[PDB]
């Protein structure tokens, strides 16, 4: 078969019911989910290989980072909660991992304040019990399947995506290979 198991995608032992039908996990801390953004634009591509309107969910972990990685997790929390994943995922991933300037809660808040956010509608959020239960549902998802690496897409709780699987000398050609497999596995 041109797709297999154990070559662009994993099977989970125990399927997960009721998940997301696209879910991907990161984390600002985490190298090559750096480039999953900014040089390949994964999600972005993945989306445009399937169906108009069907859902992609995005969620941060804590497993990296420490004290700061949880804090990540939060602020992803406010993100989703005000709408602004697109305008704060590059200053949030630059300022991890390229200028190294976010190094407490505070950075992080000043990363939305730049990007237009209220204070006050950055703090009434980072306080609010729904974004506790966003922190919940992130922190679900990912152990649900025993995440121990990121980045890594589910599809349908079942299929795990393999990158690693795939070839990489050329970075269109491995985007290509990786939303193509999410397809497939979609239509599985
Ligand atoms: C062209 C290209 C291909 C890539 O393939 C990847 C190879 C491996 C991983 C997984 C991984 O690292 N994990 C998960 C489990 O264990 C912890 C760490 C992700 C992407 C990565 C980057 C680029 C670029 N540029």
């Amino acid at each position: 078969a041109q797709y297999e198991d154990g070559k662009q995608y994993t099977t989970l032992e125990k399927p997960v019911a009721g998940a997301p039908q696209v879910l991907e996990f990161f984390s600002f801390f985490c190298p090559h989910c750096y480039q999953f953004e900014e040089v390949l634009h994964i999600s972005d591509n993945v989306k445009k290989k399937l169906p108009e309107g069907v859902k992609m969910t995005k969620y941060h972990v804590n497993f990296m980072g420490g004290d700061l990685g949880k804090d990540l997790t939060q602020a992803w929390a406010v993100a989703m909660a005000l709408g602004v994943e697109d305008k704060v995922t590059v200053p949030l991933f630059e300022g991890v991992q390229k200028t190294q300037t976010i190094r407490s809660a505070s950075d992080i808040r000043d990363v939305f304040i730049n990007a237009g956010i209220k204070g006050e509608e950055y703090d009434a959020a980072w306080n609010s019990f729904v974004v506790k239960s966003l922190v919940a549902q992130q922190e679900k998802a990912a152990a649900d399947v025993q995440l121990r690496g990121v980045p890594a897409m589910f599809v349908n709780g079942k299929y795990q995506l393999n990158p690693q699987g795939m070839d990489t000398s050329n970075m269109d050609v491995f985007v290509q290979q990786y939303a193509d497999t999410v397809k497939y596995l979609s239509e599985k």
